């Protein structure tokens, strides 16, 4: 009654699911979830792609698996309850039946997983100290030394320029420095910081912000004084979204909007 | 500089997926050129192929089949956009040098696209149309809220613990969640501001965390009460990992090492 | 000369009838780039994301060199280095009226890690290219252990063995599935004999077609009698026999024995 | 038959891959069933966990969350179907049995569907509807024949040997030497001469000499003696002899130098 095998579905994912997590979901997750829970899984990640956004009843699902409704059911369940799948229901029309949405959740990357305290215990318990020890090497790779290595890569601002033209596995999202010197700040703050718009105010998070739109649009500090002092509200709301079009305006009253290229040094 | 006898080791923190191929080709690439797309691609070649190991720079020369200086130049490039993190080890005895090349994926699309540069120089190399096109390849519809319950269960709500004994495509952080009521938070409070110890010390980061071991360690208010304010930061803060560890420690010496276990409710 | 074929305006697609998977991207990068070098490589890159990124549509050549960031005398080389390695077929569509012109580039997936090494010309190129040192460690990499079958004995179940049919109402290669019938799902004895009566030569029956035989006899609990029907149906004046053909006439057979329901699989 | 303390070791001479998933996922699922899926899955995973190496069933049963009995039944699905060998060891001394687990991958697209059985089975089982969608899925447009014809060039086209200091499938890339790299008229004219069948030239062997003519340089003449060199009193022609005998020729005249490929 909580699902019946008439009962229409869609399976979206605002993300992808791909190779390191189908390892973690057989390796990681199975001994929690079951191998029933698993080809659940695997099966509305095949249903994925095989109906883009498209409709289609539980039969179809019971014919894919060669399984009865209630099973299915079970196992969602546990898919749901581990964090795999968030479950959506259609505001219901009429007189029955239900429509549902199956949103697919990639499991958690290897390093976030041992770093849970709850999973990574529950693991050791279901799989046994050798077992575990082995999945957690396996999920690892071998540290760096930062005693005998210093970093000299370089940065964004060294090899490009902006001009106008007619320990476990973890995936480590990849930020390009933008370096400091290419954007001043107490000269930016000389005819400004008096004007109780505080060095407090203004983020860490805006100030490279800013120091991207300067690089990007090649501004020169006294003109963004100008840029900033405009979008900001009296309530002190300093927002991305506005300083952006500023500084775009800004750009489009000259270069007309050419938009800049990205070239070496 | 950099000579064909010196030595490299290739290694990555994390793993490099279908996905990121796709950005790299279509997104990283109009702006880092393909010359420098090759070289990347080789650098993650030579990672699974070393395991480890030291290699002159005379194989990457001969597996490129590309010469030394046009090797340099577009290894910069990926340093610049933070695809490559380079790092050197100190000079002992008399040459040669080591590097370190490191590994990092691209950036998510939903990632890109937001950042305030990348997105406007691939524009411009690309051109309007092709643009959109690349944004909605890496696109997927957004989820209707106003048309659509949640209906998911929690992990509390298919688990329980018991002893035992000896639209851009983005990357969800996938967290299951523990019902509330899994712990009494009101006795826990109203027992507690008496050391002067406030409800603005409790982040959702503490708060979750205490809900997880009370949870898996079956630990009831008054004694979490008596942990809190254990290794509570004299700034009156709380560091989770010391409280985890504290929790480890208790389990312990209340049941006798005996372990919790994961089972279907 | 790349303008006497090929120039900015030209018309591209890409398409393939293969799907290029992580374990080709590694034999591109580290068996077939020594040979035809770097930037060839990323051309084959952009072409098999174009392949997803186009979905089956047309585009000029100033796109691609928009997202190789290269020009078309580069473009041009490399393409056809790509073609000559067996990486990619090319099309042209007939010239109507006279410009522009319309390509369709085929994608083609790489060898198999041993078909490479098992190349007779690749192999030796690759050795030399790459040196001796090198040329092993590449070998290793796409090599698993073998199967020692002195003390190792199969015990593999068979499809026969698990099923039934029921009326409803060394280097790395690719090894795909065949699953076997055991022969006593058909008697041949019976079989062969009337043939034999018929004057049908026992060398008419294939090792292909004895195959087929035995799935249709087992799909379709086709008694030897009526194969012997169906075999005499479809074949040749040269004794051949169709397959196709017989596969229809044994379809056919099955709709009038049970009323067109259709053979369920079930375990046994 | 099976019991827990049993040994096993997972082993494959390929690579399963992202689309062999799909078709694990969409096209045998539906005959051998969800369980034998996660088995078969499971299976994949510890291919690479164990790397060679030996463990009990319990661990099976551990990373599955299930019983041996239905390891046991599942396992032998994947066997009929064709998805896995199983092979023992010799028994010494008595118990436990070692097990080798050898993964194949699953058909391809089009060998799927073109089995008699397994598209005929997955057709009744999923509806003919359905049975649709997934052959369509499988498929890619063809190539129209009438209206494109091929221009891609040969590998003599592009390269040159120096001395130096529809469903889905898969199309072997076979790269193309255009014959007129060795006059095989030349070749065939003194060997009959010499009394050896056209017959003994297979297409195995045709394909080895051209290679190997174009590979070291070996005139027609040349070609002529090696190949009687290496014939057997039966006719055949082993390839692997054939290139030693290529090899040594091209070391004997330019001193062991080595091919490399270059720009024509």
């Amino acid at each position: 009654k909580e699902l019946i095998a008439v009962d229409r579905y869609t399976v979206q994912s605002r993300g992808v699911l791909q190779e390191v997590d189908r390892k973690v979901l057989t390796l990681l997750y199975q001994p929690l979830i079951g191998c029933r829970a698993l080809a659940l899984y695997m099966t509305l990640w095949g249903e994925l792609e095989l109906l883009d956004g498209q409709e289609a009843t539980h039969h179809r699902l019971m014919a894919l698996m060669q399984c009865g409704l209630p099973d299915i059911y079970s196992e969602r369940l546990k898919l749901e309850g581990i964090g795999l799948l968030d479950t959506y229901v259609h505001a219901k029309e009429a007189d029955e039946p239900k429509l549902f949405l199956y949103e697919l959740r990639p499991p958690l990357a290897p390093d976030q997983f041992f770093r849970d305290e709850m999973l990574s215990v529950f693991l050791r318990r279901q799989v046994g100290r050798h077992l575990f020890i082995q999945l957690s090497n396996f999920f690892a790779r071998p540290s760096i030394d930062e005693t005998k290595f210093t970093q000299v890569t370089r940065s964004f601002s060294d090899v490009f320029s902006a001009v106008p033209a007619e320990d476990h596995i973890r995936r480590d999202e990849a930020s390009y420095v933008l370096d400091d010197g290419v954007f001043d700040f107490e000269l930016f703050f000389a005819g400004l910081s008096k004007q109780l718009v505080p060095r407090r105010a203004v983020t860490a998070k805006v100030k490279e912000a800013i120091k991207k739109l300067a690089f990007l649009y090649g501004i020169p500090p006294l003109e963004m004084q100008k840029l900033v002092l405009g979008v900001i509200d009296p309530a002190y709301h300093i927002d991305i979204d506005a300083l952006r079009r500023a500084a775009r305006e800004w750009y489009e009253l000259e270069h007309g909007g050419v938009e800049p290229r990205l070239v070496e040094r």
